[PDB]
Parts: C-alpha cells; sequence; structure tokens
C-alpha cells in the first residue's frame, strides 16, 4: 500500500494446543466436563489431573453421562469450573465407612468400562442390604477453608418394582440441605425412551458447599451419593476451550482453540475466544501503520430454553466484536491519514 | 449547510405492512402467538397458513389463552418461532383413533365460538367414558427429520369434585417424558379468580421434540392432550414485528413495525426493528456527507420475573444504537472535514 | 500541556450521602432490603418512612432475613424496587380482625428485639388455635390503583413435631392465587444447619398484585401470612446504593456509592454508579480541551446460581464503560488535534 508500514494482525496460530506459560491444560478428550466431574470411567483424569491452565473439551464429545439423564444447571457448573485453575478431589463420604449398611456396588452397563458394567467415580450407587434401606443421614462439615463442590443424584427409575427392588420403598424422598441450600427430590416413576439401554434415569444435582457450611444428605431411597467432591482454587485468566486440536509439548503465551499464538502483535483475528497474554481479536484483515511515504468462552454456555440468552450474549459478544474493530480499522485510519504527513 | 450534499438517512415509512421479496406476512390480527399455536378459535389461521416472511401481532392482542392459565417459557416460545419461516400442522395425535376410550369433546364457554361454547383446535380436552378414565401411554416419533413442536396442557379445576367429575381421581398426575425431558405434575386444586368466567386454570407447556426422538405421555387425568403439533423449518431474516398498522399488497425489501422501506440509503430511523435487506438503523437525523464547497425484535420477549434481563437487554440494544450512532455521526463529521478540501 | 485548556473530567466527591434535590434517601443501616420489606425489628423505617430520591445500603448488611430462608426472586424484588421513588405501608389483613381463630403472636428468637423475641412487623406468623388450624380462605382485591407488593412465607420446620405443635396437621400446604399467579407450597420437614440458632426455615415468596386483581391465600398450616403489604409508586432517576458513606444534610444534583458530586463538567470518574443529574462516566484522568496555543446498579443483583448473568452484565457494562471512555478521549485527542489550529 506504502513503500514502509508495520503490520498488527496476526493471522497464523500454530494449529497446536500448546502449554501456557509452562502449564499444562487438561485434556478431556471424549469425555466432557459432567463426565470429568462424575468421572465416568471413560476418562481416567481423576486419579493423575487436579491442576492446569486451562481446560479443553472437544466440540461433541460422547463420554459424558453415561446413566441417561439430567445434569442439573450444567452450563452454571461449566461456568463455575471455567475460573478453577485446580483442585483437590477428595473422598468426602468414604465408600468403606460411610455406608456400612448400604449396598454400595450398584451398577449400570450404561456405564460400561473395559466391557465390565460400572458406573461413575466421584459417585455412589446406593441400594438397600439385607432387605433393608435404612435411613441415611450423613453430614460433612466444609473445613478445608475452600468452596467444595458437592454432587449428587436422583435415581428416577423406569417402574415401581425397580425402586422396590433398589430401595424397598415405594414413595421415596431424597433431602439436600445446608445453610441455605435446602431441596427435596421425589422420584419420578415411568418407563422412557431407551437411551444408552436404560429406560430410567438419574438427576444429577450439585453445590458449592462454601467453608464452614454443614451439608446434610437424608434418604430413604433414590440417592446416588457422594464419594468423591472437589475443593475448589479460583484463578483468573484459565478458561474452557472447546476444540478437537492437537497438542505438541510446544509451549505459548497465548492459546485459541484453533492454535495458540505465539507474536508480539497487539491484534489478531484467529478467534476472538483466548487464554493468556494474547493479542485482541478484530474481525479485521488490512492492520497498517504507515512509517514512511508513498471476555468469556462461548457455544455450550446455554441450553435449549435459554435461547435468549444465547441470542442476547451472541448480540453483545459480536457486537463488541464489530465494535472494537471498526474504532480500530478507524484508528489506523486516522493514523495513516496523519503519519503520511 | 452547503452547496452540494447527499443524505444518508430515512425517515420516511409506507405506513404499511407490505410483502417482503414477494413473500406474504403471517397477520395474526387480534390473536396472540399462544392462541395461533394453541388453536384459539377465533384466529382461523390454522387450515390455511403455514408460511410467511415475518410474523405479525398486536401490541396487546386479546384473543390468545382463552382458558385461563400459565403458558410455560412463552417467550421463549416466541423466540423459537420468531426464527421460524414455515411449518407443517400436522395431527399428532388423531382424535379419531388415538384415543378411543376416552370422552374428546371437552369443551368450555372460555373458548367460545361463534356464541357456542368450543375449545382450542390445536389441543384436546381428554376427559372419562363411561365413568372410566384409564390410563393413557399414547406415544410419537419423531420421524419427520424436523423438530416438531409439541402442546399440552394441565388442567388445575376449581374444585376437588369437578376433577372427579371429568377424571373420576381425586390424585391425578401428568408425566410427559422423552430421551432428555422428563416432567410430572400434579394438579392443584383451588378457587381462584374468575378470570374469563372459568375458576379453573390451564398450565401449557411445550418442547421441541428433535428428530429421532420419542415423546411419552401418560396420565390418569387432568390431561389437555395435544390434536395437533408443528414441524419447524427454521429460517433467517425472518422473525415477529409487533404493530397494528395496516396491509396492502405492496412489496418492499426491509420491513419495520410502523411501515416498510423502499429506498437505496445505508441508514434510518423510523424503528431499529426490521426485516430483510434494510437501512441500519440509528437515532439521529441529519447525515449529509459533502460533495462540493460553501439484531431481534424487543417489546414483550420477558415476563414479570425477568425484569433484569429486559433492563440489561435494554441497557443493550439501546446502547449500541447510541454507540453506532454516534461513530455514524463522527464518521461523516470526519468525512465532511475532510471532503470539504 | 498546553498554555489554555479546560478539564471536563470530575474527580472529586464529597465523600457523602447528600439529599437529592432536596429530597432525603433511605438509609437502611444494618438492614438489607429484605429486612426492610419483611419488616426486621432492627430496621424502624416502617412507621417513618415512606419516600425517598434512593435507597442506601451497605456493603454487608446483617440484620435481613432473621428466621433463616431462601427469599425467593431476592434481586428480582431488589431491581422492583429500584424503581419505587415511594410506596404505602398498609394493613392489607389487620391482625386484630383478619385472623379471628387463629393464634397470631407467634414469635422466634432468631428474629429478637431489644432482647425480646419477636418477629417481622411486615409479616405475621399464624399458628393454630385451641387446638385447631381451621383452613382460612382470606382475600384481598388490589383497589388502591397502585401495584400492590404482597410478601408471605412458609414455615419449614425442622421436625414433624414441630409442624404438629404449629398448625396440627403433618400434611399442611399452602396455595396463593391470583388472576395469573398461582402456586402451592408444600413444607419439607427436615433437620438442618443452626442457623441463628434456628433449625427450620422460612421459604419467603413475593408478587405484585396489579390493580383489580384478586390474591388468594388458602392454608391448613405453615403460612407466614402477610400483615402489611406495599402500593407501590415507581420513578425514574431513583435507585439502590451499595455503600457505607455518611451523610450530612447536605444536597446535592448527583450521587454516587462514595460521594455526591456538585459541579458543572460533563464527565467523572469516581463511580459509573450514579442518580441524577451527573456527570457520565469513564476510567480516564486526562480530559483536557486545548482553547490556545503552546445505567443500572451492580454488585449484588444476582445469585449464586445466575454467575452467567453477572459475568454477562460484567462483559456489558464494563465493556461500554471502556467503549465511551474511548470515543471520549479520541474526540478530545482529534479535538485537540484540530483546536490548536
Ligand atoms: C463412551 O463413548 C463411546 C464412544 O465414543 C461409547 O462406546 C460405543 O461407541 C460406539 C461408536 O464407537 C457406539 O456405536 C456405541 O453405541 C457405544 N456404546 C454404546 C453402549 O452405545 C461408550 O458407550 C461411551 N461410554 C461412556 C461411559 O461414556
Ligand atoms: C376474543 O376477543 C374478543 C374481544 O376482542 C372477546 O369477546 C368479547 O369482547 C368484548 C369486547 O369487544 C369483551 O367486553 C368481552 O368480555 C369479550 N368476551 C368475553 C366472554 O369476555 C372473546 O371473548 C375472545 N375470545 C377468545 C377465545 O380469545
Ligand atoms: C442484627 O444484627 C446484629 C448484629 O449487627 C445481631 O446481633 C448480634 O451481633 C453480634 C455482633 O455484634 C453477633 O456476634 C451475634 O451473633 C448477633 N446475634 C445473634 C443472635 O447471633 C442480631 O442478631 C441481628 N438481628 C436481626 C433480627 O437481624
Ligand atoms: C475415544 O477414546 C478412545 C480412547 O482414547 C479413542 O481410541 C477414540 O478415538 C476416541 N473417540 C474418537 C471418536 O476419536
Ligand atoms: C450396621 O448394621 C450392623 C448389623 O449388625 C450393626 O451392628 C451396626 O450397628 C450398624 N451400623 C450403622 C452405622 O448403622
Ligand atoms: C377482533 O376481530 C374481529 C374480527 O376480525 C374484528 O371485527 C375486531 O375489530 C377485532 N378487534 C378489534 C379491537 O379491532
Ligand atoms: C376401548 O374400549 C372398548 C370397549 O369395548 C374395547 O373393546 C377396546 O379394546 C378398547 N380399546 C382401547 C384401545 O383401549
Ligand atoms: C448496627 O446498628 C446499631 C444501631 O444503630 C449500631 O450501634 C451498630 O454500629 C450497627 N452495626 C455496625 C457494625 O455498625
Ligand atoms: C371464630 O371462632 C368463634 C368461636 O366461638 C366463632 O364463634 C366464630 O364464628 C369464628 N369466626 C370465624 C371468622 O371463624
Amino acid at each position: 500500500t506504502v513503500t514502509h508500514s508495520v503490520n498488527l494482525l496476526e493471522d497464523s496460530h500454530n494449529g497446536k494446543l500448546c502449554l501456557l506459560k509452562g502449564i499444562a491444560p487438561l485434556q478431556l478428550g471424549n469425555c466432557s466436563v459432567a463426565g470429568w466431574i462424575l468421572g465416568n470411567p471413560e476418562c481416567e483424569l481423576l486419579i493423575s489431573r487436579e491442576s492446569w491452565s486451562y481446560i479443553v473439551e472437544k466440540p461433541n464429545p460422547e463420554n459424558g453421562t453415561c446413566y441417561p439423564g439430567h445434569f442439573a444447571d450444567y452450563e452454571e457448573l461449566r461456568e463455575q469450573l471455567s475460573s478453577v485453575s485446580s483442585f483437590e478431589r477428595f473422598e468426602i463420604f468414604p465408600k468403606e465407612s460411610s455406608w456400612p449398611n448400604h449396598t454400595t456396588t450398584g451398577v449400570s452397563a450404561s456405564c460400561s468400562h473395559n466391557g465390565e458394567s460400572s458406573f461413575y467415580k466421584n459417585l455412589l450407587w446406593l441400594t438397600g442390604k439385607n432387605g433393608l434401606y435404612p435411613n441415611l443421614s450423613k453430614s460433612y462439615a466444609n473445613n478445608k477453608e475452600k468452596e467444595v463442590l458437592v454432587l449428587w443424584g436422583v435415581h428416577h427409575p423406569p417402574n415401581i418394582g425397580d425402586q422396590r427392588a433398589l430401595y424397598h420403598t415405594e414413595n421415596a424422598y431424597v433431602s439436600v440441605v445446608s445453610s441455605h441450600y435446602s431441596r427435596k427430590f421425589t422420584p419420578e416413576i415411568a418407563k422412557r425412551p431407551k437411551v444408552r439401554d436404560q429406560e430410567g434415569r438419574i438427576n444429577y444435582y450439585w453445590t458449592l458447599l462454601e467453608p464452614g457450611d454443614t451439608i446434610i444428605f437424608e434418604a430413604n431411597g433414590n440417592l446416588i451419593a457422594p464419594r468423591y467432591a472437589f475443593a475448589l482454587s479460583r484463578g483468573f485468566g484459565s478458561g474452557i476451550i472447546n476444540s478437537n486440536a492437537p497438542m505438541d509439548e510446544c509451549d505459548a503465551k497465548c492459546q485459541t482453540p484453533q492454535g495458540a499464538i505465539n507474536s508480539s502483535l497487539p491484534f489478531q483475528n484467529v478467534h476472538p475466544v483466548t487464554i493468556g497474554e494474547c493479542p485482541k481479536y478484530v474481525r479485521s484483515a488490512k492492520l497498517r501503520m504507515v512509517t514512511g511515504l508513498r471476555f468469556t468462552a462461548v457455544g455450550k454456555e446455554f441450553n435449549k430454553l435459554e435461547r435468549r440468552m444465547e441470542n442476547l450474549n451472541k448480540k453483545v459478544d459480536d457486537g463488541f466484536i464489530d465494535i472494537w474493530t471498526y474504532n480500530a480499522e478507524l484508528l489506523v485510519l486516522l493514523e495513516n491519514e496523519r503519519t503520511l504527513d
């Protein structure tokens, strides 16, 4: 365009999910956030990962909720976990001593691992023993000085005989309480479409038990209790990135779902979603300054019933993306009009 | 302002709801979206309209929900239907063969047509027969390769005798299930203010059964079952316009609630809501460029309990409307300062 | 920077919560909005205040909900009350004649006043009498020509014996109905963490009964009925300000949580939240124009389960704050580049 000029825009991503500042992300792989937290057997991240720089999820992961059901506030949980830099996966309710008189080792084929029927690892499918499902009243007091992510579930069996078998009551209930949180779940029994060869459901629920707060579970049946929980360490700059790009042990300053960015420029256009010390996104292509003469992630953050939000958010993000872009162009269009003197 | 100048702003709307690209809108008239979908008798659009370019609703339509009650996620449904370019109204559950042993032809005065008591046309008010309301288990499998909008309802009668009469049970339930969607409704019996001379209620519910998914209804009473559903064809550019302006068989490129726009200009100010190839809205009035010398609809998108959203959305839309406007003015204010050379 | 210049930015707040246009705010003090509306005894604003220019709340007020429980749509109520310029606190259900055969004067230590156990003042804790809790069916018809804010509550006692004592039924219910509003509450009985030395809960509910609409309460127990309600007078410019700054009987044109603003300038940076005829916020510090040569409140508007909203709103507000700021700077940066001629 002119003899001397400087480009400000970076359009080249290394096409890989590098390290960030020398810390490594968490690759869920086939697994989704729901399976990871719940401990879907196919994930194997449980024992091995507790820290990262960012989380990596694939566009359409299939290994999430193995036993069909509704994961309440799934997207709110995603937004919670975006800011989690690390955590501690601890056995809030030890399987061995917490449930002496309840048949742990409830298992389903819908969650099979290596061919054998199994179940989530961070949860527990309680069932009666010796013909009893005695009322349970287990409690946990968050004394870890970090907010504790607790998971649990309620089994909505397909028929009354199944419930009578698992729990030996027709009219069971699940009560979960804390200092603020109070809720009661009754199982809904009904035949349903046979997802993953299973005709029942499990409703998955969660809450962030704050330090000092005490959470109580009461139940005469239908509880998928927690075996492990998570003590969360919040962190800025981290976040969740949806992508299927490969990784090497490259290190970078910025990261984006298509690839990392390792360049001094202020701007870029590969993708607005970004993590770390990164250039700022624009839609443009031609940011040249003459020197001579002649944010949050997106995509799965909202569910069916929230399409307003998405639209609104689509209206907002996209708006700003345009807005600043224009200004940026204008700024150079001004500056070139000036620095041509 | 100067000898030579070009105006960029269009402030003249033809005051009519023309055709768009030669396709005709859907004029609900007195009827609202709720009555249209539910099939409020006063609408008469059912047999006759299945396609359009945009939907037209009046500010305060009175012919919507004839039998009083809460239409769940009404606004979410509006946002769903904004993107519907057309659909197919089909008899998911034929009245004649789907309910052989249940008294169809339940009717109320609150939905009267031509003086005779009647009922919604896209719904069915089941009632017992021969002293029985046998449990029903009807199912539908979406094999139409398009997402299917299903409607239904639950009758909350004013008193226990009314329920015992209609359904011959005091403790009825309604279970609606799909691959994800699972829900259970119990009728709430109570005397209430006598809206449209009716002391009971009907809670209206809906869902988008995706292709291949199977929806099951179970009930021992209190079901207002569907007679017709809708297979949706999504479409960009379409949308919902709230207005009372008249129509002629004029054709236009753009449309707005006050009137259409047929002009080459890039900008305008008649209304931000617009459909089709349209000039872009601003608040301004004086966009002149010298050549010489000296989005989504709005208004009813949110309910009572969501006034944050509206405020937020009001904060956003109005913001951008201002923002760009300024820039536009600035752009000309700059350009005139330049093109005066 | 240059010999002649004018500053446009105001960075000095008087550090006090003055009057606005000569009208005085409402200082809740220790009390929060919830306690104020509910009538937490420690507030004493009830008899004495019904009008203001704005509301003042402290960052972490401790005197709100005295009897533990969930205040439904608390934040939506805050947003409702932001636009309330005044109201009329009237005894919708007179304690003396509305509940002849129900033991008013239910009291708890969790709401103690001056050492004596007491209870909210705008609510009523009904309890049985002479061994009966006869079904009640009290009603109110809004004939005040202003929307009426109604409050009520449901006692979820810690154990079945407590409920049997207060209400002499194990399976109570609370039905609240209006022309649109219909709802039913069943008490959930469970031992819980002993907040404010209380092991039960009260779920607080509200609604805006519009003029002409009739609200009906039905109950066989567990009702914390209303004693007073509020007829609301909407008003622009008013709002809610969260702060702990002191007050004098100073008068001002604008107000902000850190302090008032009394200055002619168009801009400022002390705080974006503002009330009244105020300069417009920016982040900047150096707005000088040469003449020579060389919105809504924020912070508590959303709850736990809504962190998307907050993020979104944080994304929006902060965005605009930046955006306009830039433009403003640009505008002067342009103008100085021009007015230096
Ligand atoms: C985990 O995902 C795998 C697939 O990624 C599931 O295994 C089977 O995958 C094939 C395709 O490779 C499907 O056709 C099968 O239907 C899958 N199995 C079943 C039983 O349907 C596996 O089921 C998933 N398991 C969990 C726990 O997520
Ligand atoms: C449809 O709306 C019409 C009015 O547009 C309703 O008919 C009556 O309208 C008059 C005013 O013209 C009202 O005073 C009456 O109260 C209305 N009827 C009743 C029974 O109140 C009609 O009821 C509506 N019907 C439906 C099914 O929407
Ligand atoms: C109102 O708030 C006061 C505190 O501002 C509460 O009174 C006690 O305050 C001290 C601290 O000054 C705490 O250590 C005590 O725990 C408080 N009392 C109790 C019983 O815990 C008072 O309880 C509050 N009351 C209401 C109705 O809000
Ligand atoms: C699922 O995970 C397994 C094990 O890592 C892998 O072999 C497979 O490729 C993954 N699924 C897909 C679609 O790649
Ligand atoms: C569990 O059951 C055994 C059965 O003998 C009993 O001895 C024991 O006390 C029970 N423990 C708990 C914690 O319920
Ligand atoms: C309602 O529809 C009827 C029939 O089209 C019409 O006569 C009437 O004018 C409509 N209502 C109003 C207020 O115009
Ligand atoms: C309906 O009832 C009739 C009564 O004789 C019975 O013959 C028939 O089998 C029933 N059909 C269904 C579908 O319930
Ligand atoms: C609570 O209110 C009382 C009475 O006005 C006051 O003495 C006390 O200082 C307030 N609390 C705090 C923390 O200031
Ligand atoms: C209240 O109870 C008394 C008991 O004698 C009875 O006389 C009176 O009719 C009752 N009133 C109401 C309103 O229930």
